[PDB]
DNA sequence: CGACGGATCC
DNA sequence: GCTGATGCGC
DNA sequence: GGATCCGTCGGGCGCATCAGC
């Protein structure tokens, strides 16, 4: 079935007024995303954060559109130093943060170009692609330890500020969450394993997931298709980009929007609003 | 990883 | 420099 | 025998490298 998010909500449950737009996109190749005018949707939606990831971009190979964001002037990216071509992340942000780090213990000597920590004045920001489990499950015992470190991680982050993680956490958690649960247990993303690593990350940091929060039951919402078979046409989907919240947060949540319009990528934006 | 072919279930 | 094939991973 | 369960298979994407010219 096809999906329509609903219209954003502006507004927190006591009625405060959104404060903050923050919107997370996996790219899948950032320089062919801007070819395919990913910014152009970027400006149209006007976030005051902006996390990417899969930007598959070393720094200095960056293109020039990217420094003519006056919106979002203050810019942050990784890659990894082993294979450029994959993985890497950005955090671009309207406003300066107050501390910008990268990995997620030991990366000036493992720098895998995965992790963005951002801290501002009322809370901290992680931004993750998170590592793929592989065709046939080879790299799943890696995912696993993986997992684990990250949980690790999180929770030993040494501020008292409420977190917001987000991006591309590369699991569907639960059924509802992708479009052919039976048919994927197998697979990369929806593995037993890394399934019960979402709900441990969940309890452990602990973390609400901002989209089921506001919308416990609804089905088809996904922000991933294949290219395969034009699955994205189909609405054949899975739900792998999440903003993660801190329970204090919760208050303030206006919305978390699923942006299934946006092309450029195999995945689709999402957006958080927060009163702060 | 969705499409597909084959087997199994009541 | 530029194209298109292959390799690799998503 | 329609629905379900399960294993196998071919292929869209982007980016790095390579061969050729
Ligand atoms: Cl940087
Ligand atoms: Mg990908």
């Amino acid at each position: 079935a096809l999906y329509e998010d609903p219209p954003d909500q502006k507004t927190s449950p006591s009625g405060k007024p959104a404060t903050l737009k923050i919107c997370s996109w996996n790219v899948d190749g950032l320089r062919a995303w801007i070819k395919k005018k990913g910014l152009d949707w970027v400006k149209e939606e006007a976030p005051d954060i902006l996390c990417l990831q899969e930007t598959k971009c070393s720094e200095n190979k960056l293109p020039a559109e990217l420094q003519e964001l006056p919106g979002l002037s203050h810019q942050y990216w990784s890659a990894p130093s082993d294979k450029e071509g994959y993985s890497g992340v950005g955090l671009l942000s309207r406003q300066c943060p107050l501390k910008v780090s990268y990995g997620i213990g030991d990366e000036e000597h493992d720098q895998e170009g995965r992790v963005i920590v951002a801290e501002f004045d009322s809370f901290v920001l992680v931004t993750a692609y998170v590592p793929n489990a592989g065709r046939g499950l080879v790299r799943l015992e890696y995912r696993q330890r993986w997992d684990e470190a990250f949980r690790k991680f999180l929770k030993g982050l040494a501020s008292r500020k409420p977190l917001v993680l987000c991006g591309d956490l590369n699991v569907a958690h639960e059924e509802i969450d992708l479009r052919n649960p039976k048919g994927n247990k197998k697979n990369a993303g929806f593995t037993p394993q890394e399934r019960q690593g979402f709900g441990e990350l969940l309890q452990a940091v602990p973390l609400a997931d901002s989209f089921r929060h506001l919308y416990p039951n609804t089905p088809y919402a996904y922000t991933f298709w294949t290219y395969m078979m034009n699955a994205r046409s189909k609405n054949v989907g899975w739900r792998l980009d999440y903003f993660l919240l801190s329970h204090s947060l919760l208050p303030a949540l206006c919305d978390s929007k699923i942006r299934s319009k946006a092309l450029g990528s195999d995945h689709c934006p999402i957006t958080l609003y927060l009163a702060l």
